[PDB]
Formats: C-alpha cells, structure tokens, sequence
C-alpha cells in the first residue's frame, strides 16, 4: 500500500542530465513518497541565451520560476499565428509569454512548451508531473515527447526520427538535407535537452487559444493571508487561473519568518508535494496513527511529500523560510486543526472538555490564548 | 480480477472494539465482496449520553441511523462559529443538527465529524466508507484521524492527531500551559477509553429547545417514499437530487420495506455497486451474473450486509411482516433497471421482438408483458 | 507498465463463435495494446432476418456501423413506450431507431440494446467497449448480460439474466404458466442457437414507412466531413459537440477517407487513446513512441485493428484507390496534434525557435514550415 508511509525524508534528486545549455535534474518517480503523491518531480536551470527545446508531456504540468526571467511558448492545435510581422511574413508564430520569478506556468496534457532565458542570469524552474493523472491515459512512466533533439528520456531521439525520410520529405516538399537537420541524424549525442543559441533570438514580443496560463504566486504577488511578524501564504486555484480546472493541480507559496509558525493542518483533498525555495524549517508530519513520520529540517532544493489528510506544521529557523507547494487539486482546501475559527474552535466547549476531559476553562484557552487564525509569530 | 464472484455469503463484523460509552463493529474490508464494492463498512453503537469523539476521514462517507437520536456536528474549514451566546462567549461553534432514526448523513471527505447520544435510547449508526473514491488519494485501507483520545484505528488490519507533534510547539503555538497540551495529546488516558467516550453529567451546547448546506436527509418510515404500494411495500431513495451534497460525495442510499411474501420484480443497477444492510426482519434474495448463474439464493436477516455488484440482477421475496433494508450506493444518481413488470425493459421490447428473442408465442409474449400489472413491488400471490 | 509498448501488431480477432443468425468475432482484450489502451473490441455478422438479442454491458459502447441496414432498440429504465398501436393495444415499445452504413452507435453503460438486419444484406458491425471506463465499477473482464438465449459469454476468458433465478419466483412475480417461464429462462434452446439468431417470417415492430435523445450519427462517405480536400481524402469525428451522449460516454469516433498514395501529416491525439479499424483498402502506417522509435511501419488492410497510444505520433498514406477507417477514441473530446502542416505545431513556433532547435538556416526553417502549404492531408506528390 503505497501511502502507508512510516518515515519520511526531505528528498534531493538522484540523477543530473547534463547538456551543452543547462542541466535537469530529476527526483526518482519510484521512490515510495512520489508514488504515495503520484507525481514526478524535476529541475531545470537555463543558462543564459539557452532554449529548453519544444517537448509535450502525456500529464499535466505546475511550473514554478524559482530564479530568472525569460520566455515561454506554448504551441496549441487548432490555433492561428496571432503574432505577425511584415516582409509573406519575416516571422510567424503563436503567442509568447514572458515568464518571471515567482510565476507558476500550467501546461495542459499533450501541450508542446518550449522555454528560453533571454537573460544574464540563469533561470531555475520545478516542474511537477502528475503521473497518476486520469488525464494520462498511458502508465505511470513520465514520458517526454521531444520535437527536437537526439538525447535520451530525463527520467533516445524526437518524435520524428522514427519516421521514414522519404515519407517526411514528401509531406513536407523539402529536399532530404532538411529532414536529416528535422530528425537530427547528424547531431551530437551530448547537446541535449537544452541548447545554446549563440547569437541569442529574435522573436516578436513587444517591447481559447490566448487564455492565460500563469500567474505569479511569489513575494511580489499580493498573499492571500499575510501578518507582517509572521508570513505570508498565497495559492493559485482554479478560482484564480481557470485553466487549473482541466489541469486538476494548484500551487500554494508560503513565507515563513524566523522563529515564526502556521498551526497544525493538513489537506482535505489533496497530497502536496513541499519543495522548499529559501532557507530552512523545521517540520512536523503526522499520520493516522498519530505518529510522527517526519520530524526535522526542510532546507531549499529538497521535497517533502505531505499526504492528504495528513497533519503538518513548521517553524521557521531563518530570517525567511519559503516554499511552493504542489497540490493535486485545483481546489485544496485546508483544515486547521488549532487557532481563530480552527476545527477545534467550531466545536462545542463542552464537546472539547469531554473530548480531551479538560476543565471548561482548559478548554477556553485551548480555543482563545492565541487569537492567530494560521500564522503564528515567534514565542 | 476482484469481482469475478462465484459465490456471495450474508455477511456479520467480523471484529468488535468495545470503548466506555460504546461500541464500533466493522465487517472486513479485504473480504471479497467488498473489495469488489470499493468500500468499508461498519456499525457503532452509543450508549446514552455518550460522546462519539471527533474524527475526520480521507474518503467520503454515509452513516444510517438505524436506531436512536442525538446530535452531531460536522466542523468544516474557512466557516466561522454561527452559534453564538452571550457572557468573549460563554459557548461557541459551528452549526450543530439533530438527527432521528431514518436520516443518512453525508460526510464529505477530510470534514471533521462528531456525534452526540442525547437520550435514554442507544444509538445505532452504520456507515459506508467510499476508499475506491477518486477523493481518496492516498490507498484502499479506510483511516481515521481521530483529535483526541488515545486510542487503537477501528481498521488495524495508536495516538490522536496532536500527539506526534513536540509538545513545545503546541505550546508556543496555542499559548497554554504544558498540561492542557498533554490533555490534548491525550497523555491523561488509557488506550482503553476508546473512540466513544461517556459524559457523566450529559452535554450543554447550543441548540434551540456553504457552510451551513444541508447534509442530511430521512429515507425511512416517516418520509414521503418514492414508490408505494399500500400491499407490497415502499422505496425512497436519497440522490444528489434530493440533497446536492451528494453531487461531491458521489454516494446515495435507498431505504426499502418489503411486506410479508411480497416480491421485488428483478432488477440491476446501471451505473453502481450496492451494499445491501438488512435492517429489519429477513427475506429470501436472488443474485445472477453475467453467466445467468446464481451467486446468492438465501436469507438476508437484520444487522448482516450483503454486495449487489454493478448490473447483477437481483429479486427479492420477504420473509417477515416488515422486511425493511438501507442499500449504499457508490454513484449519487444510481439508476435501476427493471428486467420484468409495467414498462420495464422487457415491456419495453417490440412484442414480436420478444417473441423471437425467446422463442415464444405472440399470446405467450404478452402474458410476459400484461399478466402481473405492477412496476416494481409486486403483492403476495 | 502496460504501455511501454515496443512493437505493435495489425491484429486480427483470435476467436469466433458462429450463431443461428450470424457470427461475432473478438479481439483478445488481454493483448497488450488492448491492455495499453484499456477497451475491447468485436465484430458481430447479422445475416439477412436475423436478431442481435437483447444484452446490457457494464460500460460505455460505440457502434460503428461497417455495412448493411437495420434497425436498433436501446432500452432506458424510467422510459414510457412512446410507440403505440391499437387493437388494448396490438404492440407496444421504446422508440426504436433505423441503422444504416457509416452510424456511430452509442450505448450508455448498464442500457439494455439489441439490433435486428431488415435487409437481404448482412449487418456487419463494430463495436468498441470501454472497459476502463470509471463506470465500469467491476473489473476489465469485459461482459455481456443477456436477457435471452442459452448460450456463453462472447468473451470466452452459459445462460441468460433470468436462468439464475428460481423457476417458482419467476412465476409468482410474473403470474404466468410454468411453460412461459422455461422459455424466459431458455430452458428447452439449443446451445448453439447463440446470441444472433434468426427470425423466419422477418419481423414487424412499430416504425414508419431525456428518453428520445439522439444516440446515433453517420460519419460516413455520405455525411459533410469537417476536414476535405478533393485529391486528398476527408476527416468527420463525432464528439460531444456533435452527439450529446458522447459526453457521458467518455468516448468519441473519427472517420477518414484517404486517396492513393496520399497522406496525413505525422500527428498525435493529445488526450485520448485509439483504436483504428481499417474500413477498405490498405495504408502504410508509421507510429513512433517517447524514444523516437518506430513502434509500427506495416500495412494496416480492411478488417483489422491498431491501437494508437495517447501522444504516440501517427502518420500515413494510403495504398489504394480509397483507405478509409474508424478510429474509437476514448474521449469524448479528443483533440488532435499536428506535428507539420500549414498552422503546426512546428508553424507555431518563432521562425528562429526552429533554426536553434534543428540547427537550420532560417532559410531551411521557412522552408519547413512553408513549402507544403496543406494543412493534414497531403495529395500525391
């Protein structure tokens, strides 16, 4: 039984994928915390002027921005060019997207996207696979479907190679140095997955098919729930980013203070994969048996899977601690189990006394001695 | 392939976990039928004025009140405390309901739920666990996070949910004293004490003498039904048409009253697994498969569940002078299938169709049709 | 994992079972690419004045009528007999329907059907059973319940609904003789008769020289296509948008028409599995995986099937003066991929996203994008 799940640990990737433009990094799908959650995890890191070639994945997709600025494309059937330029055209293509820090990128089941870093700095970016999607009507195996390129699976060669160029070059009307260029015969094994583009590009920016599918969750985003002394937490559901719905994911990002708290909680109606952004917390999880299954550090770059319906709560241990949480829901609801209007607040005082046989006073301030709804300040 | 069944049993609990104010009885969720099903079933008993403690599920549930009536409470996320009285507060909390003998209670999933015996009477309940919903995303074995006690799960085959956090969390977290935590984390109780607990001097809440939707509904005796035969019986089932709660669960529940010899004609549901509890009296059922092979011909007696798999056909004959049942149904809008009686299937079959299909005469077609005129309860002899 | 799939195979069916009136053959549901794509697929014969008797199945179905004309009756619980007949009434039924060659079929799960070939041409149809289908609350064991007959599942890995239950039970609820209710239960029939069966003096139902909906549509040669080019060939599918049932059905159907030697561009079905079935002719078929790998470069010729996983890349051409095929799509909504074309997904990208990705002069990029100016079928050429 995949979630009966007696210990867990903050998880680093265990295999890196080197290539002329960046690197990938991926979490092991098997492990039993990612098969418990029923996803996959991975992270990319662009270098300057680098393209992560055009791929389409048989599972929806969260993209979270962790570090840089660039652009992305995500190229839909059944949609026009709306982005034109005279000289028929000097260029033609679907709608681009600047993407930033901070945003969270949904990317449809067997969406072809394609990223670029425009920029000096490298750009950081933690995609979450749900595998277990009904969506993915294949296996469990995260799959990358590549356009281009001759490399092998992150967890080879393009869709194309395995076509016949005879075939390619009639449908097309092109002669065989284009098809050979197309399935990437002559390319070496090791320029991968992400590419360099000398001379950077040129594509036209200024300086449904268009519906949005980003939004930004990070520090300059305006938080859902915010004390100044102890946090901050804001979540993109479907009620936000409509495109979620089809997706059935959301994302929460979270600011912890130092020596700051959120309550006990847990979720309803979803796993969350916990992927850590920024200095260090500690963390409790606890399961049915009301044994903890986790009690330690979650420092930045490692993931923590909590399981639905298990309790969770943290302490910050710097001046910031931040996440993202992947959750497969576009609507994951929270349940408090301590503080302002918490489960234990809506219950009846006598209910509470007789539950946890506490004097009616007890019972009082279990419920009153801290008036914070989520976020606790230190001490 | 768990439900190739050859064979189906009346089934009892098969384990009992006696607690100080009562009693919880569960049937086992690895038994075949109910892993054909996709569900767990189990039966508590609450003696008077005693508290079942509150506990939240990863799938969703309906509970029958079989016997009884009380109070419970289902505390939900992001709503405020509606029941307000003076003296901050002397008393405050969620909206609390009554409930009698005949309601279904929909538990959606991950809600925390409580339940309150407030009379002289012991409180029978019996609740369906969905652990094959797409809302459980964890497994197949049914969980409870129970809040408070100290206490083993009711499926171990243990601690509250505040018990595997540090005890100076809690503290800084909730700014109370180290003994009110370890009354919360349970450290003041025998594992003994158990999920329904008594409360000696009986419970004051407040009560007249969305967040607040609806989440329950009576399907027994003392509600309209849905078919009604004053000489053969009564149906009246509970859908997300009656109580929209149901759309989320995915769950609806029929109550049913067969009179002595009375007959239900064969029928299958469409669209959804049926777990049969016996709440009164027995009666002698029918099960077939795909093969036209009977997988039960028995009794079905009060307090024993028995699997109607998806689109077996099944009939009935009552052997007492209330045969009386709650059938759960995995599918908030189960449809039934009525293979003989007033425009059931076979009625609904050009005659000639029929005819040939059975290799009968026309005249010998229509007696199929038109000799019984009844739809679904059919009066003895 | 049941879709790491490294050769696929043009499969025929691997068992038939032959009947009074007909023939009906069988893919076998436990190949892997039946597996892979989680459905089942057979093929019944109905020769001229015979009867496909009635039978409900535990999930959603497509019908694709391959040849012939007939008629069809889906038969809904808590539906009148809107067809009347005088003389208290001579014959009585559901509305029933005409079939002719190039109709998509859709039965919900659970609905009794049965079909009946009115002409002096035999009846072959397609049918296409979703077995993973979240209705399907059993198993992947596909299964057929028939109201009639005496004869085995034609899933081979017997006796119909009414032979499981009690001869005595059968006549009490319906009142009818002991000799109506051995022919209801197929008692005296032949094992061999089977579940196509033929009608001597040909049939008369009630027809002319919510519960009505519409569950049929022609995607055939005589239909507008959505998709048409006159030295090319042409592409219908039915959807959700087109046949509201297909909503709840899950599923949907693609018909295509392909002349000699042209093509479709390599695509991919984002969000849905497929079953082609070769209609007439032969086409050279190239399917490609994850790896880039040809997991299938062979003719498929009339009569047999190949399953297309989810995001497999697909192309095309054809080998005869028509090839055309249905392809079953297990979503009601499957949205198709166009890897080259006029508006591509490789037209969608900037010109030099291109040239970087390949390593192509922006020249050589234009080139790819412009030269052919068809958007999924290709003429000769």
């Amino acid at each position: 039984n995949e979630c009966q799940l007696e210990h867990l640990n903050a998880l680093e990737p265990d295999n890196r994928i080197k290539s002329e433009g960046g690197l990938i990094e991926t979490w092991n799908p098997s492990n039993k915390q990612f098969r418990c959650a029923g996803v996959a995890l991975s992270r990319a890191t662009l270098q300057p002027n680098s393209l992560r070639r055009p791929f389409y994945t048989n599972a929806p997709q969260e993209i979270f921005i962790q570090q840089g600025n660039g652009y992305f494309g995500m190229v839909f059937p059944g949609c026009v060019e709306t982005f034109e330029e005279p000289r028929k055209f000097r260029d033609s293509h679907q709608k681009v997207n600047r993407f930033r820090e901070g945003d969270i990128i949904a990317v449809p089941t067997g969406v072809v996207f394609w990223m670029f870093n425009d920029q000096d700095t490298p750009v950081i970016a933690v995609s979450l696979i749900d595998t277990s999607s009904f969506q993915n009507q294949l296996d469990q195996m995260p799959r990358r479907f590549y356009l281009a390129g001759n490399h092998e699976q992150e967890f080879g060669g393009n869709i194309f190679s395995g076509f016949k160029r005879d075939f390619l070059e009639d449908a097309l009307n092109v002669n065989r140095r284009i098809v050979n260029k197309l399935q990437g015969r002559n390319e070496d094994e090791e320029k991968g997955a992400i590419v360099k583009v000398k001379g950077g590009l040129s594509i036209i920016t200024p300086p449904i098919c268009t519906a949005r599918l980003h939004q930004n969750i990070g520090s300059s985003s305006s938080p859902d729930i915010y004390n100044p002394q102890a946090g901050r937490i804001k979540t993109v559901t479907s009620f936000d980013l409509p495109a979620l719905r089809f997706l059935k994911l959301s994302a929460e990002f979270g600011s912890l203070h130092k020596n700051a708290m959120f309550v006990p909680h847990y979720n309803l109606n979803a796993n969350s994969i916990l992927y850590a952004l920024k200095g260090r917390a500690r963390l409790q999880i606890v399961n049915c048996k009301g044994n903890s299954v986790f009690d330690g550090e979650l420092e930045a770059g490692r993931a923590l899977i909590v399981p639905q319906n298990f309790a969770i709560a943290a302490k910050s241990l710097s001046d910031r601690f931040s996440y993202v949480a992947f959750k497969t829901n576009d609507r994951a609801a929270i349940g408090r189990l301590l503080g302002a209007s918490s489960l234990i607040n809506g219950m009846p005082e006598e209910v509470v006394a007789a539950a946890f046989n506490m004097e009616r006073n007890e019972a009082r301030q279990l419920k009153f001695n801290s008036p914070f709804s989520f976020l606790v300040p230190p001490r």
